[PDB]
């Protein structure tokens, strides 16, 4: 493993924590969800992004915060507000971006000196 996926893991580790029943484990199928490829055209799942950071496709935390983003927004998109989906997602994202904030990003750049 090389220091970005290892951080990387990390970051996904405790924003996979903040979803216990799995809901963002794997790609929601339409089977699962009808008409969800007819709505969402760029999915996202925690699984996909665990993959991206095994092949090391990150080239930065801006680009997992993205997917992670994605993820999120496209939960918002598809479900309504009163579904646990939606709710998840909006709690999961204000949750992840703390975690991953420019001022956290700062104190760990500054570390690395
Ligand atoms: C619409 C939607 C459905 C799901 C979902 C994932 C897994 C399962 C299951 N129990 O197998 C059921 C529902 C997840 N997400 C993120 C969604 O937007």
């Amino acid at each position: 493993s090389t220091p970005i996926q290892q951080l990387l893991e990390h970051f996904l580790r405790q924003l996979q924590r903040k979803d216990p029943h799995g809901f963002f484990a794997f790609p929601v199928t339409d089977a699962i969800a009808p008409g969800y490829s007819m709505i969402i055209k760029h999915p996202m799942d925690f699984g996909t992004m665990k993959d991206k950071i095994v092949a090391n496709e990150y080239k930065s935390v801006t680009e997992f915060k993205a997917d992670f983003k994605l993820m999120c927004d496209n939960a918002m998109t598809y479900n309504r507000p009163d579904t646990v989906y939606y709710k998840l997602a909006k709690k999961i994202l204000h949750a992840g971006f703390k975690m991953m904030s420019k001022e956290r990003l700062l104190a760990l750049k500054r570390s690395m000196s």
